[PDB]
DNA sequence: GGTAGATCCCGAC
DNA sequence: CGGGACTAC
């Protein structure tokens, strides 16, 4: 899931668990939790205590508990169920958090690529993986200043800057794609080469996209088909390691 | 330090 | 091979 579904979790999962205490965590793939490195011990950790809230913090999520916080990934395919304890789990069900209300908290993935790191609460934003996160590119911290700074002293392409944690919080493949096309500007363009114009108009086309999102499609995944405002065909490569698409027209 | 690479997964070509 | 987010040049 990408960040506005990742809001749309946050939102729709709170009042399913807040005030729920854990009573027991079983864990079926331990290579899930990364802190605690010990499974164990994050089970451990975590029985009775209550669940207090639910934050997100780019494509993170942010269980916060009694003492500790739990902070989860999903990647590409993870997803949160509540369920009855009396059913038999879906499949692909890694971890399970049991509350004492006889109900749970289930994580599945398909890809078993999702990650959990459990640290006391005041610790969570000074450790991996919320450590060095950029800021909200929905909020005011994230500006065509803050951007334009980032964007200079790398010798990066824009898209590989965009993809950077460090520069904005989880802006996704998908989410590059589309604001760049929107900006008119090139994935492949050097993140240095930005007028300080293209650095305003791609700010603006980043937040449009992704406020739009959390409250179709351009490019993504649309390779060989007209572009819808020029009827160029949309084309497909290697930027930053990614599938990148992109109009050769509309782009510059 | 900045940056590319290696790392984890497995359904689907 | 597709993605997101510790190690070594
Ligand atoms: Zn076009």
């Amino acid at each position: 899931p990408q960040l506005p579904e990742v809001e749309t979790i946050r939102r729709t999962l709170l009042p399913l668990i807040v005030g729920k205490t854990i009573e027991d965590v079983r864990i079926f793939w331990p290579n899930i939790i990364r802190h605690p490195r010990d499974s164990e011990a994050f089970a451990a950790r975590m029985i009775g205590q209550t669940v207090r809230g639910l934050e997100r913090r780019g494509k993170f999520l942010k269980f916060l508990l009694d003492r500790d916080a739990l902070i989860s990934h999903l990647r590409m395919e993870g997803r949160y169920a509540v369920a009855s304890a009396l059913e038999p789990l879906e499949p692909h069900t890694h971890v399970v958090f049991c509350f004492t209300d006889g109900s749970e908290l289930r994580y599945r993935d398909v890809r078993k690529f999702g990650t959990m790191h459990v640290y006391a609460k005041e610790e969570a934003d000074r450790r991996p993986p919320l450590a060095e996160l950029g800021p909200e590119p929905l909020s005011p911290a994230f500006s065509p200043a803050v951007l334009a700074e980032r964007a200079v002293k790398t010798k990066r392409s824009v898209k590989a800057l965009l993809l950077d944690c460090t520069v904005v919080a989880g802006f996704g493949n998908i989410y590059v794609d589309e604001s760049l096309f929107r900006a008119g500007i090139l994935p492949g363009r050097p993140a240095a080469s930005l007028s300080s114009k293209e650095i305003e108009r791609l700010h603006e086309e980043m937040v449009a996209t992704i406020g739009e999102a959390v409250m179709h499609l351009y490019v993504y995944g649309r390779q060989g088909n007209p572009c819808k405002r020029c009827g160029t065909p949309i084309e497909k490569t290697v930027v930053a390691g990614r599938g990148t698409h992109y109009c050769p027209r509309c782009q510059r």
